[PDB]
């Protein structure tokens, strides 16, 4: 039991408009499908600066700072963004396939190599290491291997950092000091792949477009690195670890759920058949692939949500609320209220099946309007590769003990790390 839990039974109890505190801040939970269009699908509400003072700096060191999450006052996000958008060009994405391809085929065979069933697999780790391992080479043109057992000093940077946003937002001498080691050492990595990239250009290399590209263009006129890298940890962190957490509770979910499995493998052999390289027209054909991960964020949203600071006094839903306000939205609370979802506990991919209306602003694991995920095509695009290749070669067992709860870091992820033991499909 999460937080959000404790905020759907208030929303269910108390209606659609509730004062909590989140964050140990003052805030109003607003869950009715016409406040989450008033407020998200228009330029005039944005970002509560308040309520993303937790990930701008942690523990007195600069983290995401001023980056493309964390960056609240319109004007200066909108200049960020329109030239970080081009690196996420339909033709950009289609340019990534092959290390989407790459990643997840690493991935599978280190998976079949312990695909004796009786070899318990971390699949948070696995996962984990291949997000990271896509978001680096994808973005920043470098070479992590976490799948292959290196950069642990990285990877024990990134999990101690993540504790310390969880920490710095809910109220011990040796993890204060790790944690802004961890910081440093992040913010370290970026300034030397920033290091590489300009030392490769001022040699005059042929550098394939990227997202780097973008963010090191988006800090001309800059007095210092510190805003591109603020932009590098944003996308270091933002990149892999939401993408993580999905694939971690689908695969979790998935164990569980048989019948759809052999859907899904019947779907993965009519299109792609024993294919090795997934082409980007096979992921569109994808569909109840594609309807399980929609399924799937609705249940376990990784980011369950997003703030607007409310200006002025407002009447939502009949209630005033005050200016200066934090609004939160949750699509954890709402994906999960029978008023909006029939039998909203229920895994049910056939929700998002071909001819189902489309949910009406009670959904949004991606948020909506121009502060949405920037990384939305890139994320699915991404996890479709991870999916459809498992689908593919491999079935999992949870191993006995396995829970299938939740934990709320700087993102929701499974409670347990879903240790699972493997055989080839098939065996
Ligand atoms: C399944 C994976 C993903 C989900 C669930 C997810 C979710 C979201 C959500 C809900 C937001 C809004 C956060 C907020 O209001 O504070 C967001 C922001 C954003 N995400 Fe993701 N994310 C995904 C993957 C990605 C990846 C792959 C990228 C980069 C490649 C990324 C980059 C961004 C960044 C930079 C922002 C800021 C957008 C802006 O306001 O300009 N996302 N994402
Ligand atoms: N892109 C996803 C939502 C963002 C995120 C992940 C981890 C920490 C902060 C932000």
């Amino acid at each position: 039991r999460v937080l959000q839990d404790v905020f759907l039974d208030w929303a269910k109890k108390y209606g659609p408009v509730v004062r909590v505190n989140v964050f140990h801040k003052t805030s109003v939970i607003v869950t009715s499908p016409e406040s989450v269009k008033k407020f998200l699908m228009s330029t005039k509400y944005n970002k509560d600066s308040k309520m993303y003072r937790a990930l701008q700096t942690v523990f007195g060191e600069r983290l995401f700072g001023q980056g493309l999450v964390s960056e609240c006052n319109y004007e200066r996000w909108h200049k960020q963004r329109r030239v970080i958008d081009l690196a996420f060009s339909r033709s950009s994405l289609v340019s990534l396939m092959e290390t989407f391809n790459e990643k997840a085929e690493q991935l599978v065979e280190i998976l079949e190599a312990k695909a004796d069933g009786q070899t318990p697999v971390s699949m948070q780790d696995m996962l984990t290491y291949t997000a990271m391992d896509i978001l680096a080479k994808a973005a920043f043109g470098m070479e992590t291997s976490m799948l292959l057992g290196a950069q642990k000093p990285l990877s024990q940077a990134v999990k101690l950092m993540l504790e310390g946003i969880t920490a710095s937002r809910n109220t011990k001498r040796k993890q204060l000091r790790e944690v802004r080691e961890s910081i440093r050492f992040l913010r370290q990595v970026g300034r030397d792949w920033v290091q590489r990239r300009r030392e490769a250009l001022k040699r005059g290399e042929e550098v394939p477009a990227d997202i780097l590209t973008q963010i090191l263009k988006a800090e001309e006129g800059a007095q210092d690195d510190e805003g591109l890298l603020d932009n590098f940890v944003t996308f270091f962190i933002a990149g892999h670890e939401t993408s993580a957490n999905h694939l971690a509770f689908t695969v979790m979910e998935l164990s569980r759920q048989p019948e759809i499995v052999a859907r899904l493998q019947a779907e993965v052999d009519e299109v792609i058949g024993s294919k090795r390289y997934l082409d980007f027209e096979d992921l569109g054909r994808l569909q109840y692939l594609s309807q399980v991960l929609k399924e799937s964020l609705r249940l376990y949203p990784p980011a369950w949500g997003t703030f607007r600071l409310l200006e002025e006094e407002t009447l939502i839903d009949g209630v005033r609320v005050p200016g200066n306000t934090p609004l939160l939205f949750s699509t954890y609370v709402m994906g999960r209220m029978d008023t909006y979802f029939e039998d909203p506990l229920t895994f049910n991919p056939d929700r998002f099946g071909p001819g189902a209306p489309k949910p009406r602003f009670t959904y949004f694991p991606f948020s909506l309007g121009h502060r949405s995920c920037i990384g939305q095509q890139f994320a699915q695009m991404e996890v479709k590769v991870v999916m459809a290749k498992l689908l593919q070669r491999l079935e999992f067992r949870l191993v006995p003990g396995q829970r299938f709860g939740l934990q709320e870091q700087a993102t929701l992820k499974p409670l347990d790390p879903v240790l699972c033991t493997l055989r080839p499909r098939g065996w």
